[PDB]
């Protein structure tokens, strides 16, 4: 087309320097955009510069702190704008600067021109930008040439974009094989498509509606976008005349979602066994090419096949024999990176993939289904505890558990198998006693910490060293040790953990030692928390004795039987969707971004740069294909690993939609699998409604309620410094027990009392319970840091805890808070009593592996790369792991101080006090079992059969008294053997009576009786009246006993 006017540069120069700084001198240009496309000669006198030395940036000489004043005018100018000549006192640092005409700020902001980084002190600025560049060409393209990626195909037509809005050109320019840049002639004379506004539709909002408000652009219906896709693609725009308004490159997800997403998800992907053959399938549908790379068992090229594209798919495929299962592979990919702008040419492996090489270099073709891949009897492998009705999943409780927390300090497991799945099968194991203990008792789940292919532990044993290994490995394996203040300890002859050991005698607030040795072992252990996904259906390698192929398959499922077979428990996994480990085209654990470039990752959206609000490199659940990649990795999950639920991490991050659609396509798989996650606020709501604990109220998905969480604990995970001790919990003794810090009130304890006895009756919106003034109230009116307190409408859509892997463990927070006068015991049934209030409530119980021996971490708060030193679990039971050196200091040196001064208030934890909590917690969780009445599962029974009494302004501070009505009121009798049931937690010093009972043959539960001096309730005592007497930090749990009818129980009022 001809007549089509021809974009093009402006017909000027790229501009050189005006001066350069000499000596005690910075030169600032202004690039004149504007006069640059020049008619009128520039007039420079109003520009001025206002200069001032602070405290961050002090370098110039005679800066006018004035204002007013308007007189540092240019010292030159030429055709490109003007500059300034800045005398200085100094060359290091840097000096602040606004660039004004008049009094009005052309960049509104304060500028710093670092000398560090601008070595000649002779930058450019162009009005309206807060960069600044080298040169004034630098800025001269930045103005001129492409930048950022705010344009957004979005469908097939459709292209929102704000550059282009009411320009007389806007087109979509694009490059099959180099980046959309001038001629030789300043043209831009590469191929385009004509855009033309538009308004955005129905569907475009809906799909996209934090990019509605962006300015429309409609293409024509017969543009071939495959064409466009395999390249670079630019949006232009352009004055009447042809002179370039702005470039930017384009973010394509939308329109591929439109283009390909109904064809691709009509397919299965990754290396398929079938009766023929093995057919491999890749998503890649802006692609150029897709090879399929077969590799030897030592990794040599065996084959090399270009792939077949189906192009309304987009996917790649190709058919071998089935003589390639276990072979390795990789796909060879030939893909325009729009980060880089370059055709990328790399092998990458299977985001599909179901068995990994060691690392995860190469995947490998597995058939899930073989028997050499099973222990003997998996194919008949069931549930130990049902999860069908709400009632089943109320009963869920669960012991979140880390393969290395399990079993790395375990000296009765096998040292060969400390640290991997197959420590489960050791069954004389301390370790693996005392969780059968623990499910005997009534822990029912076991929840496991990334298991799937994480990339923060090297899978190579010869390159990692761990803590029960010599110094000199460490030495070997870490360069840094070699020039560390611990140098010396190389030729010592000694394990790393005995120099740990010999580091507590004079580690302190002032010679953190511990943790500064511990930070370098950080570097090259086996030990991550593992949310740091490379392959989302591989198990993880580090943790099978072999991570070379498909051993670890088979070695996790003999973890998983023994889990249900020889414990008796279910299994929950972690799973992470939320984020990549990694993006862009040259990072070793950038797979999804690789193959498809920025399509799985979510991104700004005018920088097209990959998020990093949930840690890393945030993913794209709203988009199609990944949405897809998930439901099928849970199908893996599901059917292959027999898992049982699933946790999402940072679920908010997810939409709503996109949760339940993948539940309903696993409930077709097994129709109780249970899906829960953190469903916080992840500032997401403007692009979908997002997975969180308000939005799927009724939904049947769980949530973490952080509400009873921080009522029990004290303040929240974002204290620190004096508030870590200040902030006491209902568990610690908030308004009944102050320590010397606190300010907390009585209305402040109620209102914490509020908050736990709304969490043990489900946390629901609807609940209805008197208030710390006595006032009748909803659960949704009941305040969290200004939310609706309740927001559930079951309970087993609230998950209750105390303790979780991350956040200070629940002993370290009662360390923090107690008060000077709470001796060792007191300490101990505060952990109980904290407990109590998440077993004994309506909520699904969730705990962290350890609480049962008062867990510590040393007082550290985020230890997901602590190592086996501070996240050591013994079950040995000679101590929990409190004070054995300061925390790692980047993370909580600002506690140190409080540290010091609450640490040794009493003796650590030894045998005794862990053999006394595990009584305890075992007491709590046989009660939870004991009775029907604790896990009602459905909300409006909840409302039916639960209340409280010693409520309202006089109640007695931290006395919970909750009633389970099993009378006629209620409904039917769900326990024969009670009428009703009494939780009293008494976290209070003051022995207390309730007479709220009198007279009704109330009596204590036979459970308690049993444990006898070693109960929760030693002690309490019920008189003939039926008049209840708790001693101090006391649970008791009493019941009605029934006759041969339905009594009258305790029924709920109505207020
Ligand atoms: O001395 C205490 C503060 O110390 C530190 O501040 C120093 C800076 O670090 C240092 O760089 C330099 O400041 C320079 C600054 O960086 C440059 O940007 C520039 O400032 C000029 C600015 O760019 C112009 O736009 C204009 O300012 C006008 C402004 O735009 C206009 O809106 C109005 O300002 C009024 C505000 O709108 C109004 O809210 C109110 O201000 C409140 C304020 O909002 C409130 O927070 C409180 O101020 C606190 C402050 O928050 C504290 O942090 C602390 O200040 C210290 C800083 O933190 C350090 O950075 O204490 C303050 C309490 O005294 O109370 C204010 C009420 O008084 O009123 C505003 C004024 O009426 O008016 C101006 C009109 O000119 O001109 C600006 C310069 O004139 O240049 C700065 C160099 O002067 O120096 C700082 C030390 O002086
Ligand atoms: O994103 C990086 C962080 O990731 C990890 O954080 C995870 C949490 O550990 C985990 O518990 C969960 O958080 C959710 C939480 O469980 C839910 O309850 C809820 O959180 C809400 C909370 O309950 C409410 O109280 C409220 O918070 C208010 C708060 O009460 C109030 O005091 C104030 O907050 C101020 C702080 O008190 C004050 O100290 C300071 O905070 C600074 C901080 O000092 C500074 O270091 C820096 O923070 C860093 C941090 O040090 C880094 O380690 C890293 O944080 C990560 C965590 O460590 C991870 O564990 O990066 C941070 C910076 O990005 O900067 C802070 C300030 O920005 O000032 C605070 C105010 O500015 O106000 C708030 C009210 O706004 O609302 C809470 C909502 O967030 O939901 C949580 C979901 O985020 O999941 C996390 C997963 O990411
Ligand atoms: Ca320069
Ligand atoms: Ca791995
Ligand atoms: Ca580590
Ligand atoms: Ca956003
Ligand atoms: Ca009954």
């Amino acid at each position: 087309d001809p007549q089509d006017v021809v974009v093009r540069l402006p017909d000027v120069a790229v501009p050189g320097e005006a001066v350069q700084a000499s000596a005690r001198q910075a030169v600032i240009h202004l690039v004149d955009i504007a006069g640059i496309t020049s008619s009128t000669p520039a007039d420079y006198a109003t520009k001025n510069l206002y200069l001032w030395n602070n405290e961050t940036c002090d370098a110039l000489s005679a800066p006018v702190a004035d204002w007013n004043d308007v007189s540092t005018t240019p010292t030159g100018s030429d055709k490109y704008g003007p500059y300034w000549v800045i005398p200085l006192t100094k060359e290091s640092g840097c000096i602040n600067v606004i660039v004004r005409d008049g009094t009005n700020k052309l960049i509104d902001s304060d500028l710093r021109v670092s000398f560090s980084d601008f070595t000649d002190r002779t930058v450019s600025v162009i009005a309206g930008n807060s960069a600044v560049y080298d040169s004034r060409a630098d800025a001269f393209r930045a103005a001129f040439g492409v930048a950022l990626a705010d344009a957004h195909w979005v469908d097939k037509t459709t292209l929102l974009w704000p550059g282009g809005e009411n320009k007389p050109i806007v087109r979509l320019y694009y490059s099959h094989s180099s980046k959309v840049a001038a001629d030789s002639n300043g043209e831009f004379s590469d191929k385009y498509v004509k855009l033309t506004p538009t308004t955005v539709n129905q569907q475009v909002s809906m799909r996209f509606p934090h990019l509605a408000s962006y300015p429309a652009f409609k293409l024509p219906d017969d543009v071939n976008v495959d064409e466009l896709l395999q390249g670079e693609t630019v949006a232009i725009a352009a004055e009447s005349d042809g002179i370039l308004s702005s470039a930017t490159q384009v973010q394509t997800a939308g329109v591929l979602d439109d283009t390909y997403a109904a064809a691709a998800e009509a397919l299965s992907y990754g290396a398929q066994l079938t009766d023929s053959g093995v057919t491999f399938r890749v998503w890649a549908p802006t692609a150029q090419q897709v090879e399929l790379v077969i590799y030897s068992a030592d990794k040599k090229v065996i084959a090399s096949h270009p792939m077949t594209r189906d192009s309304a798919s987009g996917a790649w495929s190709w058919q071998g024999g089935s003589d390639l299962k276990g072979a390795f592979y990789r796909y060879a990919m030939t893909v325009y990176h729009p980060q880089s702008r370059k055709v990328e040419q790399y092998e990458v492996t299977d985001p599909y993939a179901h068995s990994l090489s060691t690392n995860s270099e190469y995947s490998q073709v597995v058939d899930l289904n073989d028997s050499a891949l099973k222990p003997e009897g998996w194919d008949g492998l069931t549930m130990p505890h049902a999860q069908k009705t709400k009632a089943d999943l109320a009963k869920m409780t669960i012991h979140e558990s880390h393969i290395r927390d399990l079993s790395a300090w375990d000296q009765t497991v096998p040292a060969e198998l400390r640290g991997k799945y197959l420590a489960l099968t050791a069954q004389e194991s301390n370790m693996v006693q005392h969780l059968k203990q623990l499910s005997a008792s009534g822990v029912t789940h076991i929840e496991l910490l990334p298991v799937f292919d994480l990339a923060t532990v090297n899978e190579f044993s010869d390159k990692v060293a761990d803590i029960q290994q010599p110094f000199s490995r460490l030495c070997e394996v870490n360069s840094a040790v070699k020039s560390s203040e611990f140098a010396g300890y190389c030729d010592s002859g000694s394990t790393v953990e005995e120099v740990l050991t010999q580091l507590k005698q004079n580690d302190s607030k002032d010679n953190p030692q511990v943790q500064a040795l511990n930070t370098l072992v950080a570097q090259t252990d086996s030990y991550n928390w593992g949310y740091d996904p490379f392959h989302y259906t591989v198990p993880e390698g580090s943790y099978a004795t072999d991570p070379e192929g498909t051993a670890r398959i088979k070695e996790f499922r003999t973890m998983i039987q023994a889990i249900k077979q020889d414990l008796g428990m279910n299994v929950i996994m972690d799973v992470v969707y939320n984020h990549t480990n990694a993006a862009g085209p040259t990072d070793r654990t950038s797979v999804l971004d690789k193959i498809v470039p920025w399509y799985y990752q979510r991104l700004n959206e005018t920088t097209g740069s990959v998020e990093s609000a949930t840690c890393c490199s945030d993913s794209a659940p709203e988009h199609r294909m990944f949405a897809k990649l998930i439901a099928d990795s849970l199908a893996v999950w599901t059917t292959d690993y027999k898992i049982d639920g699933f946790r999402f991490d940072l679920m908010l991050y997810h939409p709503k939609a996109q949760i339940l659609s993948a539940w309903e396509r696993i409930k077709a798989l097994n129709p109780d699998i249970y899906f829960f996650g953190e469903g916080w606020d992840s500032n997401q709501s403007d692009r979908f409604e997002i997975a969180s604990q308000i939005n799927l109220k009724g939904t049947g998905i769980g949530t973490f309620s952080d509400r009873l969480r921080d009522a029990v604990r004290g303040g929240g995970p974002f204290d620190s410094g004096d508030a870590l001790r200040q902030n006491q919990g209902v568990g610690s003794g908030a308004g009944v027990l102050p320590n010397e810090l606190t300010t907390l009130s009585d209305d402040q304890a109620r209102h914490l009392a509020d908050l736990t006895r709304l969490g043990m009756a489900g946390n629901l919106a609807d609940f209805v319970l008197i208030d710390k003034d006595g006032a009748v109230k909803r659960g949704s009116e009941i305040d969290y840091n200004g939310a609706p307190g309740g927001y559930a409408a079951d309970p087993t859509e609230v998950v209750n805890y105390v303790s979780k892997h991350d956040n200070q463990t629940l002993w370290d927070m009662i360390s923090y808070k107690a008060a000077q006068e709470a001796d060792l015991d007191t300490r101990v049934r505060m952990q109980a009593v904290s407990l109590a209030t998440v077993m004994l409530g309506q909520g699904i119980a969730f705990d962290q592996q350890g609480s049962e021996l008062l867990r510590s971490k040393s007082f550290t708060r985020d230890s997901y790369d602590s190592g086996d030193w501070f996240n050591r679990v013994d079950y040995s039971l000679q101590d929990n792991n409190y004070n054995v050196g300061m925390p790692r200091s980047s993370d909580d040196g600002s506690n140190y101080d409080i540290i010091a001064r609450v640490k040794d208030a009493v003796a650590t934890p030894g045998e005794t006090e862990l053999k006394q909590m595990t009584a305890f917690y075992q007491e709590l969780t046989a009660l939870r079992k004991s009775s029907p009445l604790f896990t009602l599962g459905d909300g409006a029974t909840v409302m039916k059969r639960v209340d409280f009494r010693n409520t309202g302004a006089d109640q007695q501070t931290g006395l919970l008294v909750m009633t389970i009505d099993d009378g006629m009121q209620a409904g039917a009798s769900l326990d024969s053997r009670v009428d009703g049931i009494v939780v009293a937690i008494n976290a209070a010093p003051e022995s207390r009576t309730l007479q709220d009972f009198a007279g009704t043959s109330l009596q204590l539960s036979a459970i308690q009786q049993a444990a006898g001096d070693r109960s929760l309730a030693s002690g309490v005592q019920v008189a003939a009246d039926g008049s209840v007497t708790l001693p101090a930090w006391s649970v008791a749990v009493l019941e009605l006993p029934q006759g041969e009818s339905q009594g009258a129980g305790l029924p709920v009022s109505s207020k």
